[PDB]
């Protein structure tokens, strides 16, 4: 190849790398955010035809963003405050990213995960909603789409899907999840959805289980990779 | 350096920083396939000269890998069926690679680490195997090869030695691993291993211990590093 | 621009990449050797003139990091012994790099976290000192500076804020860190630091809670971001 064809291949390349790397910032700046109940710099992580699905609703734009984020979450922990504060701990774990950026460059889906560990501590129980675990654990898998736009990367869709729960001195196995998949919408309900998904995407909560489709490819066998020929092999 | 010495040096650099993200990429996604019992597609990461490695056992080829994910896991905890399936809890949280590519670009080593969260629901708990825990947490470190064979990384080698278990009621220090360095060989042991590790290379399991050497060199000292030097100033 | 122009602003990108790269290993690095009570690999990983920040104290050089991770960490967990050891667990999982290189590519900050499972299994518990937990998690964010030195990265300060603590047994949400901010200066402290820190930056401990800043910019809105816009459509 020419020079020039060399030239413009390597900065593709090199664009590409920059592009994986500014997706997982996004996701582990966000888990930094949240952990402080600081729902503006979550909002402003988003595009703004952006939207966040959390138990099979969608919340549109900044204003659904700061609606779950901070009508619900921040008034849940804080009672409303941007954190840290005394004695609450809400910690989200990110790690295992798995990104895909679409051939032309100006989009991306990502898998990612995160573990919380959650709670009151004994000095501040009594601002703890009845109701609530005193400390737990969460778990959840995400499947994130991604804009690029005037050349900055933003979160177009954030799907954070809950998989498990546990009272801290219980377990997930002596546990289940008090939060369902979302039935009533804003403005019905002031910290839900603007919609539900549609029937064929609701997820019952632990200990109901269903699979979060790879938005990956197989990475060795791609589209080539068929499950039956290896399932022969098992006894 | 002439274009044509800075654009191959450029290619090199590129190729080595999408190596680095290829075989992590095989870790992470390796990942999500056995937190849902679905062997098949992790012996399809594998070169077909492959192994892995599980309590001082060597399974070799994709009969191998099936063997131990799909005879064994699959079969012990979905009972033989592809999950995620109501109730059931096997999250490897995969993390914290240290990856080394060989200078000619065509192998390289990994070091990672997984924190598994496992369980049977009490919905489900009467399909556990008498003997198993209901819940628990285990933690252990992956030392593995890795080949670019056709362009494409793939595993080589997948060594995953278990290094601590917890009950979740009890805690690891209450804990003893029942799971033993493997003393059987297939086809005798249905889901034993093709053949046992030389003894040098044997690992007892929690509470015993023993390191499992670093596969990457000191990142800033590399052969130079020396640990008496050092060792002088601690009292 | 040019083919030099080209070269040059590539050859610029691909260090960075690489720069990225080489910091998160020295945090993933200096995890597997804490994990192993390695103080002598930790002190390797510093610049000559670096320092690290433990419970608002600063240990200085080579000298300090071997005090800290040697004559405090490794005679309170494997009595003075390179690790690991029988029943000894000290697993600093670590995760979620926001790495931030300066302009000039001769430093760097990094923000980090790690999640520690310990313990004395009880084959050893007799060995623990009295008054440690003999079973617990803790979690701490790091804020870290990074020097460029004849052209190898190298840590300039690691600053590690633990944030909270829970015995195994009962939780973060009934735990109360024994550990608060350092008093004593060595030498009449022998695992003192050099100095603590200005008042200003002295942090309370476990369930007291601080502010970490994040060391980077707002991913997308950087210095235009403005919490007090979206706060307006928080109720
Ligand atoms: O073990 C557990 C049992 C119940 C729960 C409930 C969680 C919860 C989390 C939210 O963010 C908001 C909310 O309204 C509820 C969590 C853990
Ligand atoms: O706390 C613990 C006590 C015992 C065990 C046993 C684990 C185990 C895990 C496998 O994948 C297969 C198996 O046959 C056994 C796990 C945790
Ligand atoms: O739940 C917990 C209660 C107390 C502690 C104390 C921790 C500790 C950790 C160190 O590295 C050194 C030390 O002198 C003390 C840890 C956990």
């Amino acid at each position: 190849a020419s020079s020039e064809s060399r030239l413009a291949a390597l900065e593709a390349r090199v664009t590409e790398l920059e592009d994986l790397n500014a997706i997982r910032r996004l996701q582990w700046a966000y888990g930094y955010y949240i952990d402080y109940n600081r729902p503006e710099e979550v909002a402003g992580l988003f595009a703004k035809d952006g939207a966040v699905v959390f138990l099979s609703g969608e919340y549109v734009g900044y204003e659904g963003v700061m609606r779950l984020y901070g009508t619900w979450f921040q008034n849940l922990f804080t009672g409303g405050r941007r954190g840290p504060v005394h004695g609450l701990l809400l910690d989200h774990f990110q790690l295992q990213d798995v990104i895909t950026i679409a051939p032309d460059g100006q989009t991306a889906k990502g898998r990612f995960r995160g573990i919380l560990a959650g709670g009151w501590h004994d000095d501040i129980v009594k601002d703890k909603p009845e109701g609530m675990p005193q400390q737990f654990w969460e778990s959840g898998i995400y499947e994130n789409d991604y804009v690029k736009e005037d050349g900055v990367w933003k979160i177009k869709r954030l799907d954070y899907m809950m998989q498990w729960q546990a009272d801290y001195e219980t377990g997930w196995s002596k546990t289940i999840a008090h939060l369902q998949p979302a039935a009533v919408c804003f403005p019905e309900n002031p910290i839900g959805p603007d919609r539900l998904l549609p029937e064929t995407e609701v997820r019952q909560t632990w200990p109901h289980r269903a699979e979060v489709p790879m938005s990956f490819a197989h990475p060795v066998l791609a589209k080539a990779f068929a499950v039956g020929e290896f399932t022969k092999l098992q006894k």
